[PDB]
């Protein structure tokens, strides 16, 4: 005598509620909305839970994306302060952090971070033993490191957001220039994400065509270079332009969900555990071109990086591995 | 002695660089950023353009966009304050208006919105003489009679957002409290956008089977009636939470734009031309389930209300006819 | 000293490969390569295999399709005679059956089929203990029934294609006739597959809007009925042209796979066990608005039919439990 | 006093029906209904128009897909023997043609297609003055010519099959050997179609990173050359096996129309007229690298091949200039 009972019968038989491609969401800020609106629109996960520690913003957050349910195929949508919301996930983004201050140091930041990071992942591993975590978080070559320690997952498991954007970046950048789509040009921007992150001169084509061996070269010398000074700067450009950025990331991380998700064995620049990799001696994470698949990473591409080039992705190890003076201050 | 001229050649035929399946969004506010992600991780069109008065926002927004680039398939995205920017284009989305004040009446809302949107909507036409306008822009009904009228577009060229979001709402709720998916649940809110919406408790059904004739009915008394007022509500509840709307939106309006670009004849509740439709005398805008195609409203369903429901429909068509006394203060 | 070991290194950690999304579709035949391209292009599965008896064929169809690679997005595509390579399916397909020839009873037709069956499905089972199976195979509501007996699995683990393509039909003869797309249309056609498939003309609509009300009526004559007369002939009209069907089979199925596989719960009318529903006292299956999810068959949607209806449904079930005199000749 | 007029109102306003993202497929053989259903399920055009002289076959081909409708996104399928049926579209794909016999000469497996080609290509270009064509018909190369020469349309605006699917084949069969997607795996064949493709080992590389400065090489001797032999022989093994190829055709064409439809700028190996280019002299069309958008061939990847490699390019086009000795017998 509910309209419920009168218009929905069953079978005799049936087995408890089910989600099985979960994916979770830390942090819903303009990264984090950003990451969840292009997984929901790629239908990458049968699940999304969005997690953060803001209320109202979370529960709100929630409601927009479950009122757009019509539009979707994924079945349910769900956020909590508590973490028990992102049991059974196949994958977990993080994208909480601190931003850094005036007359901040890249210790102190990084420090912040480890103790509001110390009450995210300990958490999600819990009710997620089986998840593969993906760090977007700046620093993130650190912050990935981090993850990797507080969790106790494979080092397989552990992912960083690393230099994907940055090539996806350089990649537009060529293709204005030499007027093919971004995806027909072919360069790889690895180490260290960021400053100091080193642009492959010699990995550059178009259909398999090296720039390199065509321009005369170039790597000294004549306006090229700059593709990856404001491949780093354009970056700084957008910030000072809408105040932050969201949409390229957000996309760039579903590349990499699908991937994942989809068993691809698709080659990205993510970053890794990088130890005795090109006379790397310590427990630095940093950017090379990895093979991912369900599991995680399921390898690592080697290049033949030149000494200019491998000298440049030794120093950013010993200066992250110097940060690694962790836990308090 | 070009890398580009080195790389690079040419057959010794072509034609002039093109955009066929254009579209426009105005306004890179919340509505405006989320209008615009939807359609591109849509793949509708070949070309958007993005048109704002905020210099700054505008750029930055474009070329967070930009950078994405690879992972998109819309060849050509671009910003401009400039209207010749949207020169050529199937589609216009307009999303910018101003929100309403303390103290302030829907009457001075309104002629608020007539003084930018005289500054919008006669330029867009201009330089897109064959394209469709969609009002996204509160309030909507008054606000699409206001395009209507600045721009001189035959009628059919003309739609409002309208009630699409608020059904795709009602369809959520439904689904929620039955355990269908929202898109297997069929209920129609239709007239004024808002307040003043009226839920067709006659049309609503899973399968075929209409709950009205399962329910024992139910219109009058024994909750089912809320599922409308926090169709409504629950719409305040997200700014409330969240400070804005975006997310839910955005689909809303990509939905629409596939319909439209893909020609499909697909029936939505947008806001049309209702003149001379249920009693309606006068020039107004309401919400009434539209065919679509590439043209904008291709044809009207004639719904089979009760008086109850037309009174209330004449009510609006009376209150938003009275606001048009527009064209200052 | 192999390119792949100079090449491809390794993280100190991994974890043996994996297949989690696998569907296996049964006979490589016009129905099996039609179903088989849909979910490929359709991005259901991290893996399809597929399994005939026809050795060659089903090699030569399994590299046609591994070809084209790099236009898809499922990882792994296999094929084998033995079932063992169906080995951890989600969801299995069956298109095997025999024709049905000059002089042959439907009761003869049914026991070729029985014979063929009790070869595939219990390996199916075996292999994959917590499949759901799908039976396209004609005629489909007694080898549904079949296939449920021959396997042990829950009642809900077992469906049938039934009466979905047949409403597709239905629906896109609506939409011709009314000028709007075949998915703003809603009509059902359940029962009996075939010549007995019951067209529920009280369920009729656009918009919510019911042509029942509308057309003064309609059931008995003027017109109409046709519609459902060349929603079974036209079907006919089909093979007289092309010498077979698989197109609309095919996309019909992926439409299936897709609710099922993304945990959907959206209502599809397929074949279902249908005891002692509607005063069928016996163990048939016919079709009903079934919600559909990852497990199976969720719920059933309880129609108000009326007794010319019902009465026409108990028919079938009495009629194909007639058949149900199974093994041998 | 009609459903329809009862049910279905209109705006005093409205314009003639449309399509502009039109697509023709001629031919409804394995090739033109794989390649017809993939444009389909790709959401490539707003029409889709199917040509062949086999009525009955045609018509069939044409309902199957009609049933799907609900399933797809394409508003208006059609089919006829007439060719103003085909009348507006963007592009052509012709995959009409006779199969080469018993003690057939090229030469006069060539003159047949011209004679079936006199009648089909001059019909397409007076319905469609604004087409671009796609030939897939084979020998493509010679096809692609004789297309070129029966239309009278720019040179750009007529593109082959070519090696794109042996390029695809390519990756693939790498792929398979060095455990990394077909689409992380970058090799390219160029040249004439078939037993005389060029594979330009020096272009090979994953990541950037060129298999021949790690292999110590390769090109003569130890066992990596095969790759290129089954890639040309394992398209007989497939016949041998299916007796026909249809699948991977098909979806390699959808990739084609996708970029030229989106305007992608998009780099494939696909057949263009190579005149003084690699010091070739005459009007012949083989494979090179090209840039495609949606007026056809943009641009032409300039590669830097060996003598060894353009020697053999030169041989082709000497051997088909020599087949250029067309109209009659």
């Amino acid at each position: 005598a509910t309209l419920k009972d009168k218009l929905i019968g069953h079978l005799a038989t049936s087995q408890e509620p089910r989600s099985y491609n979960k994916i979770t969401v830390v942090g819903v800020g303009a990264v984090g909305m950003a990451c969840a609106i292009s997984i929901l629109m790629k239908d990458l996960a049968d699940e999304v839970a969005l997690v953060d520690v803001m209320e109202d913003k979370l529960k709100g957050e929630m409601m927009d994306l479950q009122h757009g349910s019509l539009f979707l195929h994924t079945a349910k949508i769900v956020s909590g302060k508590d973490y028990s919301v992102s049991a059974g996930s196949k994958l977990v983004v993080i994208t909480a952090g601190a931003r850094q201050q005036e007359g901040e140091s890249r210790l102190n930041l990084v420090q912040r971070n480890v103790n509001i990071f110390k009450f995210i992942i300990p958490n999600i591993v819990k009710h997620s033993p089986d998840c593969i975590i993906l760090v977007v978080s700046n620093p993130v070559d650190v912050l990935t490191y981090v993850a990797w320690k507080l969790s106790g997952l494979p080092m397989h498991r552990i992912i960083g957001s690393g230099c994907n954007l940055d090539s996806a970046r350089f990649r537009y950048l060529m293709g204005e220039r030499l007027g093919v789509h971004s995806c027909s040009c072919h360069g790889w921007v690895i180490g260290e994400h960021g400053d100091s992150v080193p642009s492959v001169w010699s990995g550059m084509n178009v259909a398999s065509i090296k720039l390199h061996p065509l321009d005369g070269t170039n790597k000294d010398k004549q306006d090229w270079k700059k593709l990856h000074k404001d491949v780093v700067d354009s970056a700084y450009e957008v910030i000072k332009l809408k105040g932050y950025t969201s949409w390229a990331i957000g996309l760039s991380v579903a590349d990499l969900a699908e991937t994942i998700m989809k068993n691809l064995c698709r080659v990205h620049p993510v970053s890794t555990m990088v130890k005795d990799f090109y006379g790397i001696k310590d427990n630095v994470f940093l950017s090379l071109p990895c093979v991912l698949n369900d599991h995680g990473i399921s390898n690592i591409v080697k290049m033949k990086l030149k000494p200019n080039e491998e000298q440049q992705l030794q120093k950013s190890a010993t200066t992250l591995w110097d940060i690694q003076k962790d836990l308090k201050f």
